[PDB]
This record gives C-alpha cells, sequence and structure tokens, in this order.
C-alpha cells in the first residue's frame, strides 16, 4: 500500500510478439541526498533463469516524474504460458547500487486475453513480482 508513485505503460500480444510501451511515471520516491531519482525501467520474462530477456529504457536524470515514452517487443515462444512480464523502476546511482523504486507485473497468458493500458501502482518488489493494480480512478 506504500506510496511508489504510478505508472503509465500499454502491453499486448499481437501474432505471438508481446509489445510493450513505457510511457511515464509520476510521485515516485526520493532515493537520492539531492531528494530526487535516477529512473530507468527493467522488463523481463520471468522466470529467466539464464537472464537473457532483460530491456531497459534510459536512465532520465534527478526527476521524479520521468517520461521516457519507449517501447519494446519480445518475442514468444510456447513455454512463456507460464511466465509473466516483470517491470521494475531502478534508481540509477554513481557511486552506490541502484535503488528498488517500484514494480508491478502482468502475466503472459492474462495479457493474450486482454491488453494491459492505463495508469498502474507501483508495489513492492516482491509484491510486483506476483500482481498489478490499475488505477483507472485518478
Amino acid at each position: 500500500t506504500e506510496k511508489r508513485g504510478r505508472i503509465y505503460l500499454k502491453a499486448e500480444v499481437t501474432d505471438e510478439k508481446l509489445h510493450v510501451t513505457v510511457r511515464d511515471a509520476k510521485n515516485l520516491i526520493p532515493m537520492d541526498p539531492n531528494g530526487l531519482s535516477d529512473p530507468y525501467v527493467k522488463l523481463k520474462l520471468i522466470p529467466d533463469p539464464k537472464n537473457e530477456s532483460k530491456q531497459k529504457t534510459k536512465t532520465i536524470r534527478s526527476t521524479l516524474n520521468p517520461q521516457w515514452n519507449e517501447s519494446f517487443t519480445f518475442k514468444l515462444k510456447p513455454s512463456d504460458k507460464d511466465r509473466r512480464l516483470s517491470v521494475e523502476i531502478w534508481d540509477w546511482d554513481r557511486t552506490t547500487r541502484n535503488d528498488f523504486m517500484g514494480s508491478l507485473s502482468f502475466g503472459v497468458s492474462e495479457l493474450m486475453k486482454m491488453p494491459a493500458s492505463g495508469w498502474y501502482k507501483l508495489l513492492n518488489q516482491e509484491e510486483g513480482e506476483y500482481y498489478n493494480v490499475p488505477i483507472p480512478e485518478g
């Protein structure tokens, strides 16, 4: 429930391809000494034991309201029926390990049946691997 902010994204599956658009995020949590963060988004299909599926947006420095406007494509295989699209926002740090900011996920089979679109509530790191929470209300 902790206020980690929100992210706007689209995710849909067409002809065995998963297309994801990471638009923007709002009200992220300060994670740097200067009171801001340097956010980027990591996308993966999990589980990913070999660590082969990772894609990420650019890092946007010094903001809590990043606008990435980036799109990504994943080629799907039959085994992806048991997988989830994981979306994690991280804070890039120059002098320390990067900080986790917030996350969420979508089942691949669930996206096939209905694309994701709109604002989603950011969850904690464990939480985010399991579900998502749309915020259609505002």
